[PDB]
């Protein structure tokens, strides 16, 4: 059956912003942050606390964690790659902070010349160092539908990749179907597997909608009984492994179909469209959610 | 459970056209449905038989009936609203008629202004004429899963008319989110009352993307057994009764959710693309299948 409530993880200023053409400036992040908690998301992924060589687009991470307003139960994780990154993010007063991780040893191997248990290694250090600081840990798996190298990925292997963050420490792991290619029957079966050792409530979603498979996808998920979704603002974002197409599935549209199913996300959607359309201008470009195109 | 086969029923040339803003020759109209007919779709919404009055888009009716190429297997069904229309596309050589209703009653009033009971009558004179010519009727239930000028409406009004129209000859009806509103619960509990009178084989589903509901509410039909859906091309075409947003699913978007569900289609996607390309350049627009924009 479906859960009677949802939570939603906007991922918009970080997943989004970075993986955007145009850059905005910092006092743009911190408005359209303070916008989405406004909007009455319950979590919030801020920035990334990475090298400015390696990505310039969230260079101003410090300076946007320590601007941004702090609602009230509100949650603000930031990507912290590395125990540098990690030691930065709690200096600037993070009190959440996400890694990431995936299903394929090919993409491993690409992004990092680690593989998948090397990985994990590189892991252990910041999830030892967050529970000395009673820091919280998410997890990203990504590739979890599929993997732009490898081509089909087992649910069985991203079963136990996942088991692996949450025995380490992870209290929540977001499955993500990073370039899109995931079909119902595909999310079905990784579910099926990831469930078989981990509870549910400690896993979420991320799909891409490059395909167009996203909310399909994650009515899924939903369906399995997952009970958190990862999504950006107005569809913003996009996949460097990817033909120039769509990115993550847009929050309004999300939205829309839970209101639709009667589950509670305690997101005003009047309020969501308005953040979408001023990160939209500001970044001179279309939203990329069909909401916002039908109401105006 | 899933069907192990869908027969996709594409609108593009009707339908989507149709909805659209620029027009298209009649020679491009003919080679849009022998592209269609190329890529393996088993059916093809040609065109319909109405008055260059309402519709001159439609105009050309009877030369793209007897233009096109007829490939074996394939079905070319046409609208016919009045006997008047019904008349013509028979002398064109037409196969298959399709008449459409709507369980709203405002919207038969600005549609074709009368009641929706009232307009069960010029159907019969049609279906009576269709079935001593010899000639399948298929049925369109607009407004299915809520109206522009209703709201809400009840499955039971739906399962009423589709009721009627089945009892009164039609072979399959076409049930219809012509505004995108919908969502799965809504869906769910349409099909479910409709399923109640009306056995499953005649039943398909046809969703607009409006709100990025389409393909979501399409595999909610799937689940519940529905094993016709209809979709157009390049998502060709929009509704009238809103802001400047998307209309028809995509059919290159759905065959690769149903090739994904390992569901027979018999389509070929790659030859499909070509179609939805070469139609998006004669209509100088952009496509709206997100598939398209990811193979290139
Ligand atoms: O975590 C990501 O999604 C991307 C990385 O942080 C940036 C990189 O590609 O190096
Ligand atoms: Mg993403
Ligand atoms: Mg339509």
């Amino acid at each position: 059956t479906l859960p009677k409530r949802v939570k939603i993880v906007e991922v918009g200023p970080r997943d989004g912003l970075q993986n955007e053409k145009n850059i905005v400036s910092t006092p743009v992040k911190i408005k359209l942050i303070d916008m989405l908690s406004e909007a009455g998301l319950s979590v919030i992924e801020t920035t990334s606390f990475v090298s400015p060589k390696w990505v310039p687009q969230m260079g101003d991470h410090t300076e946007v964690l320590k601007g941004i307003q702090k609602f009230p139960g509100i949650n603000y994780p930031v990507l912290t790659p590395n125990l540098k990154g990690f030691e930065a993010a709690v200096a600037a007063g993070a009190k959440e902070v996400v890694i990431f991780g995936a299903a394929s040893e090919l993409f491993t191997k690409k992004n990092i010349n680690c593989s998948i248990e090397e990985s994990f290694q590189r892991f252990d250090a910041i999830l030892k160092a967050a529970q000395s600081a009673n820091i919280s840990v998410r997890g990203y798996v990504s590739c979890a539908l599929g993997c732009p190298y490898e081509g089909k990925i087992s649910p069985a292997k991203v079963a136990e990749v996942t088991k692996k963050f949450y025995s380490m420490g992870c209290y929540e792991i977001s499955l993500g179907d990073t370039i899109g290619v995931g079909t119902p029957g595909i999310m079905k079966d990784m579910l099926s597997a990831v469930m078989q050792e981990v509870p549910l409530a400690a896993l979420a979603v991320h799909c891409h909608d490059t395909y167009g498979q996203a909310l399909a996808n994650t009515l899924m998920a939903l369906q399995m009984g997952v009970s958190v979704v990862d999504s950006s603002v107005a569809g913003l974002g996009g996949c460097p492994y990817a033909q120039g197409a769509s990115g993550n599935l847009a929050t309004e549209d999300l939205v829309y179909m839970l209101e639709g199913l009667g589950i509670h996300t305690g997101v005003n959607l009047q309020k969501l469209l308005e953040a979408g359309n001023f990160i939209c201008q500001a970044l001179n470009r279309k939203t990329s959610s069909k909401v916002a195109q039908a109401t105006c």
